[PDB]
């Protein structure tokens, strides 16, 4: 049902479904996988973690597998949203193309 | 000076620099390409084309490099845009980040 793009900075993981793009930032995400596992309230957000990791492609496959599979894939538990999304007719548009 | 992200939708490749991503439609790169090789006023717009190409990453690093080094990277001989450019600072900003 989506499609990895692939990594952004050390910092983002590009993935889209039929609909939007998506831009999942990879340490509001561990976070939350970690939370879901884990469900401690008094964590620091990780929305103050600056340097990048590259991550392996197996590896993003697994952090993306279990962010659609999630309860809660939208926001950490502080409520910091895990991605930003783009409607793909947003894009195509920009060029002239009809989505 | 860039990154070349990878391709979307076998319609769009996806490349960065410190600034911006950009959404570089194959179509009107490859358009504006051949028009720079052959400066043909009749031919007809590749706004058209529908129908994707999956593309090699080595076919892929070659429009790319061709593009940047372009005297006329912005727009096809018709006037549609290669690409829409999104600033990366927006995309930080929706997770809660400074860019
Ligand atoms: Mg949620
Ligand atoms: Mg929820
Ligand atoms: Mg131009
Ligand atoms: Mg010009
Ligand atoms: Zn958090
Ligand atoms: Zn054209």
């Amino acid at each position: 049902t989506y499609e990895i793009l692939g990594q952004m900075d050390e910092t983002f993981i590009l993935v889209k479904d039929s609909e939007y793009l998506y831009f999942v930032d990879q340490h509001l995400l561990e976070e939350r996988i970690n939370y879901e596992k884990l469900k401690d309230e008094n964590l620091a957000c990780r929305i103050s973690v600056k340097a990048g990791q590259k991550l392996s492609e197996e590896k993003i496959r697994e952090l993306i597998k279990t962010w659609r599979n999630l309860e809660n894939p939208h926001v950490c538990p502080h409520g910091r949203p895990i991605y930003y999304k783009i409607p793909l007719r947003e894009i195509y548009e920009k060029v002239g193309r009809n989505y």
